[PDB]
């Protein structure tokens, strides 16, 4: 795969909901290969021009794959979160964030998955569901 340039179109795209049980395992290790790559420790598939809700991460409380991922619950107000981007390499933005979430979808298997997530993983993931709704920093 390829971090598509910071204008590409894909980035302000909707990513699909991935239908239940489809065989995304390939995709994700590509995924996966390009975030690390890249020195990424996330990565959404509307990134490498994947229209489709997958996201990959490495962050101090969760590494892995999830699937059709959705915020469950946050905690309230919002938070300091520096954050820079693959798809915008130089470029670091003061963000607001939610200082804790839970993270639901599932794996590659296709098992329910759950992530509780306060701080730079909570962060990693706002910011990669975020880019599945074609938000970017
Ligand atoms: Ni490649
Ligand atoms: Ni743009
Ligand atoms: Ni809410
Ligand atoms: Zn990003």
């Amino acid at each position: 795969m390829k971090i598509l340039k910071d204008d590409a179109p894909e980035l302000h795209a909707i990513a699909a909901e991935v239908p239940h049980g489809e065989d995304v395992k390939d995709l994700v290790l590509d995924m996966t290969a390009a975030m690390t790559a890249a020195g990424g420790i996330g990565l959404a598939g509307n990134q490498v021009g994947v229209l489709k809700r997958i996201i990959v991460l490495r962050c101090p409380t969760f590494k892995g794959c999830v699937i059709n991922p959705i915020i469950t619950r946050h905690t309230d107000g919002h938070v300091y979160s520096p954050e820079g981007c693959l798809s915008y390499p130089g470029k670091t933005v003061a963000k607001k964030r939610r200082n804790k979430v839970v993270v639901e979808g599932y794996d590659m298997d296709w098992q329910p998955i759950t992530i509780a997530a306060k701080g730079l993983t909570a962060f990693c993931l706002q910011h990669e569901i975020d880019h599945l709704n074609g938000v970017t920093i």
